[PDB]
C-alpha cells in the first residue's frame, strides 16, 4: 500500500487547501510542516490528477 510516499490523509490537506486556492502550492506548501512547492507540485499533476 504505502510505505514512504504520500499519505491519502495528508492529500486530504493538499484537496481542502487546493479546492479553495487552486494551484497555489506556493501557499499550501507553506501552510504544510515538512513539504515543498515542487514536491506538492509533481505529486498532485501526478497522482492527483484522473480524480473523476
Amino acid at each position: 500500500v504505502k510505505k514512504t510516499s504520500w499519505t491519502e490523509e495528508e492529500d486530504r490537506i493538499i484537496y481542502q487547501a487546493h479546492k479553495r486556492l487552486g494551484n497555489r502550492w506556493a501557499e499550501i506548501a507553506k501552510l504544510l510542516p515538512g513539504r515543498t512547492d515542487n514536491a506538492i507540485k509533481n505529486h498532485w499533476n501526478s497522482t492527483m490528477r484522473r480524480k473523476v
